[PDB]
């Protein structure tokens, strides 16, 4: 007796978690949170982005007007979703630079189409085919006009359409490649010649090529699809003597945040900002390992499947006389992160220190605020999966994406290691500061026992201990008693 | 009396600035400096890079030799500046892969042209047009030679030009697409056929296509422009029966640091290393938010419009008995960053500590030296703005640039937060070190009062205090007096 | 006498090395290690990757079956090495999009070829040329079949080959462009017409173009090479009336980690994971400045030619009474990094502290483990050197690579500065912790002399000093003696 003990300490928990810092590959802390999103619901939420499910139609089929795609006429989207099951069911066609037409329409985000009255004097309009049935009748692409001879004549077409609007017009047109010379004459009444579609700023000349291709839906012929954008004040000129699959008008072309994604995920009635081909994913976390293909406010794609951010201090078991923080945590300290234990004339007691606890918690919450719920939006990007071998351009698309992902993965690894080191440092610092504050209060009335405790060399009852904890302890009151006890001969 | 007080402290200023660190989203420091350049003069400085202002000419117009561009013949540049007002005023033309020819000429940095004597036996040379007037006379592109029939014959051309130089030759040539069959015969005396331009390593065959395009400067015909590079030891071969717009010789093609930029900024008589389309910008700062398009030694483009680097310590107001640094700065400390305040028999005094002040200043100046005036040069890059919709290739160019900017923006954000944390840490450290040095000098002659001051338990006049400040205080001299005062019963 | 001195200290070495930290551009440490690989042996090791040395053959020559490349038939590779000396020695040819065919074959990693029996009824097969000698006889590309007229007839070919396999087939074919009309008739018995090669999903039509090109190996004609990939369930259709250089079958096309590299480095009998055009390089270091072109588990390319990672503490010379660590290292401390020096009744002694030494060494070894021998593999990428001027696509390839390298170079610079600062901090910390532990043990029996030493105010013989070093010193045993000595009047 005639003395008291005051220990400074911090909490510990029975179920700590392992994180990485700059100092340690593995260090156990009291708590952590995951920064890599690794699951999806598996459905694409239909809100808040405007989703257009292609069903059996690709975007290009919906553009040309395949009859199974008639329900898509004039629709808009933020995200057009193309399904793996999609198939063409009209005249067999190809699109030189298909990927680019798909991209530009996808990014435009609209199928709005305005009919125009082209002057097709001297030919038959509206050719149809049993390969393109609409309501069980022979038909054709809705937005295209198959012109054939009239009374066994096909006079040279030289047809104009000015753009007197204040917006751009996108024209889609085609060239028919007949299977045989017999079809050429049957359809156009004369041998094939070139088609030239021009503006003041552009020209495209295409040669029809007669010949059998392998039959697709029993058709050995083909249509090749082309496009032309016409600016305000410019003029579309179409020049042909046959084989022309004419436009019926133009598509509006807009700019904004629209895109296209390949996915078989079902569309759900729900709300989620981030879309991936695997489904929508929560965007609370800064990183994700679900898919490199994303649309909307999304976490950044990284290679790691987990990155744990420390949200508490180092977790240190209790050693099995009271003792302080030196190689020792306090599992029984449940109402604070830091505090005091004492032994005096009135017993052994514990109290949490609110200031130090709140200081650590505030700083941790600060870094959570920077990292959680702070994702940025991206929209139309580049393609990142490919169904065909292409060489140079695809090599570059792949390398650009690989490069980006490795750089982000590195940033994520370093960021978490740095933040975790800072959390360990700031929580260690709050303990050290509390110890030093207490040391300073006690002046010459106590000695440091080396275990995170002070031996107070005077009687220090519950109110006295509370005065130390509260910062109102007056060392002068006890100094005579303390010095006598400290510097006595034994 | 019989004692003195010695406080350690640091300065504070009335007008501090807010910065970000790893610990704090907002912390006030005594001073900071801006690391993002956000303004431009608005003019492109004509020094130290060689500027060529295109005025009404695009580079390609200057290459072909549009008469309004005659003043550009043979000129070189570091940066060719194309103006939005530029317009063609010669025969209407297009360039398949215009962007590439523009790029390669821009990067080459020269319009040097060497005439060669091609053997055009049997045709008429130097065709002209009222669509391409030079000094009010019908004329044509200076570097091109419009060949037409001679005496209603156009014999098959098969013309050679060896490269016996030790450098590459760039040839620019064309194909004339006449508006009508009548023009074809009037000009070339026979029906159109293909043109083949070849070397030992390459071949290009082009088909003239007769037909009306929309009139441009009253001309429904077109010229399509092509290019061929011929290596030393190789041979250009030109094979044609009409429609050939022949080269008059070759352009030198060089390699170096030349580029091209679209800008309407006026050119000024001034000197600046970094050029953007908005004008030249100072390059003292490591980052800039003026334009992603740059030429020369330029700060790196980031999305942030401000990033403040701390250049002083935490700014802490004075609490309103002398007191030291514990939650308290000294606004009256104007000749140093750190120092001493004392109270003794002779009054209350202040003195700056030079060593600690210079230590902080030196470290801050060190990081300024790494960050300020250290930009790196870039020259010809990729295009970053586009006037036409193109799809795939443009999608990739845009994504590469977006990717780069987001990565640099992240680096900039982290760098400044890390540096600012280090500045706060190093300035706090200098204060702590000064306090600890002083504590060690004083030995058993003083006690820590907890407010950044020592109670010195002996008479310590001005010279004595100075001895402490100077590091020459001899604790043994005063220890008997001090111990008697410290360990007295009161 | 009646007292002892105990100093805490750390080692120093006579040959320290300069590194960079966040605090200091240059600080000398006791040791460092290089993180940038800057040399190569100069040979490409033939293990563990499967190397195929092209010798005089490009990959495309080996594909087509140039007779000097016959030894390559059906071979596979991880890395195909093309030599600058390589040359074609068969019929002169070109490949529109050569770079892409080269890339896709390179990435596929196999020349496996399966013959098929095409129905060439009505034509002569196996045309040969003195321009393509095999064992001194006129011959031709092994994988191609030069068809010519039979009995002065060349009937219209319309030939099919179904893919009934479960893998893709790559077909290589060509179009012959004869030098003259005489050759056209001599070979094909009629005027030239188009060739169409099609599948259910693709069509390619090519026009033979008659004309002299500059002679290559005395041949003014040319063959243009094309390719077609045919999926399971699809069908190749070949439609021609002449000028067809027919396939003899197909190449397997595989996917995996194969690539191609341009290098003149000799191939050696050795084992190395990382290949560059300069030769194989060790992959222990995380970065390298040898070549941006790499294959395998390679350090990342950076611009720096050296980055030194500190592997020891700050190196501080000995000041020329024992003294501790304050501005002073101990060159004579050779069995530990940290330790104790003492002066007592029995002499002056030194002992290393094992715990502190091992703590620093362990942490440094930890960071070495993260950085050394941890490279990641990359395989087929993009090309990074170019022999011809191309404009837009090449501009983008170059910019993507420059962008990547600058970002990695920045990461490397920051990483090393951060790690070195952490090493300085952790080694300084071990010294400070040892001093503080000792202070705590000594309680009221010693005073801090300010030079990293304690004055112990009692007789403290060798065993006593050892008790302090061992952590078993009992301050209570000596406290009466120590207090009497400390607080005596002199
Ligand atoms: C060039 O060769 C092609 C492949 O041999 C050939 O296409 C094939 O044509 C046959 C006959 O028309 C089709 O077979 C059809 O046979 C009966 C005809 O009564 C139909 O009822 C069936 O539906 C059946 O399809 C093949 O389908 C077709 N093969 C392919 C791959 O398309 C071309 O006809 C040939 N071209 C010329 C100009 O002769
Ligand atoms: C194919 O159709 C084109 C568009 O209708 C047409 O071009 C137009 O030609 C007319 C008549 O030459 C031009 O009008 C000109 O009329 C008088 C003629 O005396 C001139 O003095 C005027 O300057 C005026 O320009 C149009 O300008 C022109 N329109 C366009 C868009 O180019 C072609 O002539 C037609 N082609 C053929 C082969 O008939
Ligand atoms: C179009 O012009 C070409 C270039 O003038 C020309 O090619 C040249 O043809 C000559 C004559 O055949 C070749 O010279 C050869 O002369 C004797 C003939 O007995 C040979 O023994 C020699 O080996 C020698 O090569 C040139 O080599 C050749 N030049 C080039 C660059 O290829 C074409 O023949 C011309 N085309 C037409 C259709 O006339
Ligand atoms: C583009 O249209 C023009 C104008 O109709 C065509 O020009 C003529 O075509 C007919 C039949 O081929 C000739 O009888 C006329 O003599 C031609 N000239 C004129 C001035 O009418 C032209 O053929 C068309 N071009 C293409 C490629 O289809
Ligand atoms: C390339 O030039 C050659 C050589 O002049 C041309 O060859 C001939 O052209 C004339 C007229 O068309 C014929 O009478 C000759 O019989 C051809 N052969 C020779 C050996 O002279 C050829 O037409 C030119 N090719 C092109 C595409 O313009
Ligand atoms: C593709 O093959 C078909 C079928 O052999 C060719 O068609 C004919 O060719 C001959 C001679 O040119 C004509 O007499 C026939 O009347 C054509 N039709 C049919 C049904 O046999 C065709 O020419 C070939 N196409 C090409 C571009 O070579
Ligand atoms: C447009 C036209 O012409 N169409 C026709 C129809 O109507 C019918 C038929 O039958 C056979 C189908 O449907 O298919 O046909 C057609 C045509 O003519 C053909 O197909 C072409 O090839
Ligand atoms: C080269 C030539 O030829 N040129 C000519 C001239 O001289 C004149 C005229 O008028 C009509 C003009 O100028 O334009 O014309 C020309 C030509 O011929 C034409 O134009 C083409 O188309
Ligand atoms: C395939 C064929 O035809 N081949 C031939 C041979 O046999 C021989 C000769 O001589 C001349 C050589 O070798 O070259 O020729 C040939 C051919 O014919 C030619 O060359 C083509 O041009
Ligand atoms: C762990 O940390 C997270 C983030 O602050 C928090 O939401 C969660 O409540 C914490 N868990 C516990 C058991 O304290
Ligand atoms: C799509 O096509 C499939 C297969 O023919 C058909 O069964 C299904 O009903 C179609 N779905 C829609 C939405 O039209
Ligand atoms: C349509 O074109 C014809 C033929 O060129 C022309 O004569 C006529 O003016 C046009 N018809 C109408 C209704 O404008
Ligand atoms: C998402 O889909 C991709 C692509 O098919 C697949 O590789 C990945 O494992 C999926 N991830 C999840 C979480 O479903
Ligand atoms: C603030 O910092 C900058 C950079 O060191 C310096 O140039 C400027 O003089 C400082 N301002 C003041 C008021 O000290
Ligand atoms: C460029 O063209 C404009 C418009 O015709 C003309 O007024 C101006 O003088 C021209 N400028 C130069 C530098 O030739
Ligand atoms: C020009 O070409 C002609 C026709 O091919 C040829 O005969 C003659 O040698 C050439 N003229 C000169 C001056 O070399
Ligand atoms: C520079 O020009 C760009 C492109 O027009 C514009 O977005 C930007 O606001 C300009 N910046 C400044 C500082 O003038
Ligand atoms: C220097 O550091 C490296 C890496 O730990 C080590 O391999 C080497 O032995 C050290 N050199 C000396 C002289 O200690
Ligand atoms: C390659 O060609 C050179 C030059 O003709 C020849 O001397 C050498 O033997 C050839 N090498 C091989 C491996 O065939
Ligand atoms: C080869 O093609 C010919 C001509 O088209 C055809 O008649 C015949 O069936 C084919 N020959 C064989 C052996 O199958
Ligand atoms: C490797 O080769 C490249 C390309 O030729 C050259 O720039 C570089 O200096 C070489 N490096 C070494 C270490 O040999
Ligand atoms: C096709 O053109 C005809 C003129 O033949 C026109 O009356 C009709 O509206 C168009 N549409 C259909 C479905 O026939
Ligand atoms: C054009 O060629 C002629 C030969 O007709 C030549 O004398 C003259 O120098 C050339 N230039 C001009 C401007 O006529
Ligand atoms: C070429 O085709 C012939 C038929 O003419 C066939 O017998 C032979 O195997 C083939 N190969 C060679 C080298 O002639």
């Amino acid at each position: 007796n005639s003395t008291a003990t005051l220990c400074l300490g911090h909490h510990a928990v029975p179920n700590g978690t392992i994180v990485k810092t700059i100092t340690n590959d593995q260090i156990e802390v009291t708590n952590a949170t995951e920064l890599v999103q690794s699951s999806s619901t598996g459905g694409i939420c239909d809100s808040p982005h405007q989703i257009l499910d292609g069903e059996n139609c690709t975007l290009i089929d919906a553009l040309l007007g395949d009859p199974q795609c008639d329900g898509f006429q004039n629709k808009k989207w933020d995200l057009f979703v193309e399904r793996s099951k999609a198939y063409s069911n009209c005249y067999p066609y190809d699109v030189p630079d298909y990927a680019s037409l798909r991209s530009l329409v996808a990014s435009s985000g609209t199928l709005e189409f305005n009919n125009e009255s082209f002057n097709w004097t001297g030919v038959t309009q509206n050719g149809t085919s049993s390969a393109c049935k609409r309501k069980s009748n022979n038909s054709f692409f809705s937005r295209l006009n198959w012109l054939t001879h009239l009374k066994f004549k096909y006079p040279a077409l030289n047809v104009t359409m000015p753009n007197n609007e204040k917006f751009d017009k996108l024209y889609i047109w085609g060239v028919h490649h007949p299977g045989t010379d017999n079809d050429q004459i049957f359809l156009y009444a004369q041998a094939s010649g070139r088609i030239t579609v021009s503006t003041k700023r552009s020209q495209q000349t295409v040669i029809p090529n007669i010949g059998s291709r392998p039959r697709v839906r029993n058709i050995p012929s083909r249509i090749s699809i082309y496009w032309t954008i016409v600016k305000p004040g410019d003029i579309l000129l179409i020049n042909s003597t046959g084989n022309l699959i004419a436009p019926r008008g133009y598509f509006k072309i807009r700019s904004g945040k629209s895109s296209i994604m390949r996915s078989d995920a079902p569309i759900g009635k729900c709300n989620s900002e981030c879309i991936t081909p695997n489904g929508s994913i929560p965007n609370d976390k800064p990183f994700q390992n679900v898919n490199r293909i994303t649309y909307g406010a999304c976490p950044r794609y990284v290679k790691q499947n987990t990155l744990k951010l420390a949200t508490g201090m180092r977790n240190v078991p209790e050693k099995q006389a009271i003792a302080g923080f030196i190689e020792n945590g306090w599992e029984g300290m449940v109402d604070g992160w830091y505090g005091f234990r004492h032994q005096n004339s009135e017993g052994i007691g514990q109290a949490a220190d609110l200031k130090s606890t709140q200081a650590a918690i505030n700083q941790i919450n600060g870094k959570l605020n920077r990292l959680i719920g702070k994702t940025n939006e991206k929209f139309h990007q580049i393609e990142k999966e490919f169904s065909e071998v292409e060489g140079r351009i695809q090599d570059l698309e792949k390398y650009v994406e690989d490069t980006k992902i490795d750089l982000w993965s590195y940033n994520a690894e370093l960021l978490v290691a740095l933040e975790n080191q800072h959390t360990i440092d700031l929580t260690d610092s709050e303990m050290n500061k509390l110890f030093e504050r207490t040391k300073k209060q006690l002046r010459e009335n106590a000695e440091d026992m080396g275990n995170g405790c002070f031996k107070i060399y005077h009687k220090c009852d519950n109110a006295c201990i509370g005065s130390i904890r509260n910062g109102t302890y007056d060392h002068d009151v006890y100094r005579d008693e303390a010095l006598n006890n400290r510097f006595q001969i034994k």
